[PDB]
């Protein structure tokens, strides 16, 4: 089996990692647990960049932490101008994987108040994550996380990635 | 209801996903689909989130142009962002408008130097796999995640969370 390291204790994003793997490496084949890391990232990345950074530094810290594990990856959550989206990063001895997940638009008013110092947990909490309250149930956390995870993946069943 | 949904576009891949996230959304057999050609107003290759999210929204007006007594105006765009492909999705009704981007795929760097050379990505995914019109077909999401994904299985996610606007009051 592989061993899969995930930077992250939520089992939305452990089950979309598990299925994901499970998907492209075969049932069964795949060994999953968890470490807890440094982001280097504000708890609420905005931007692209700064929130698929903080991914990246999540898998490189997961890497040291744990150098035996043959794949390394990590999901991070950021917002945009106007929407919730975030970064799937895997990485294994050879190479690495990187994928954005689905975009959510959100409310006017949700958005102002993140921007005014709240994180999106609180103001949603206060108020499955927030894409199960707005596709009324029709997407989960997990469903889109999952297939962001099999994005990223394609450099590492498909040779022509070098 | 029942909607009349112009799809701006005659990719029929584009349209399953179309169709089936409205019925998730409204509910099956309650939305009828119409689909028209029209102009992006943007290069056959986008790049950048600005570039392609401008033809998605062109595509949108100019159907709404041509079928100006319909409910929905959808199109999906795609485009080159970074290293990888994705697509916008916009709609527009009467009186709102909804936006959302779908996952993205990340390409070898073999394609990425032939697409940025001065090829659109559908001729050179046709001579790496010798597969016509991929775009309208599995696409490049079908070849590269093996057929575990398709980009009708990606853009339909993609069509539902841009539909949040339409149900959901708190949009205001």
């Amino acid at each position: 089996m592989h061993q899969v390291v995930c930077a992250t204790t939520n089992p939305a994003k452990i089950q979309a990692i598990l299925q994901a793997f499970h998907e492209i490496f075969g049932e069964g084949s795949c060994h999953i647990a968890s470490v807890a890391v440094e982001s280097g990232v504000p708890e609420q990345p905005f931007g692209s960049e700064e929130t698929r950074a903080g991914a990246r530094n999540r898998v490189a810290n997961a890497r040291r932490l744990l150098p035996e594990a043959d794949f390394w990856v990590a999901i991070e959550a950021g917002i945009d101008g106007d929407s919730t989206f975030s970064w799937v990063v895997i990485e294994n001895a050879s190479q690495r994987g990187e994928a954005r997940s689905a975009t959510l638009p959100l409310p006017a008013v949700i958005l102002e108040k993140v921007r005014e110092g709240e994180a999106l947990g609180p103001v949603m909490s206060r108020y499955e994550g927030a894409i199960g309250v707005f596709t009324a149930g029709k997407l989960t956390r997990a469903s889109v996380y999952h297939q962001a995870v099999i994005l990223a993946l394609s450099p590492f069943h498909n040779a022509v990635y070098s």
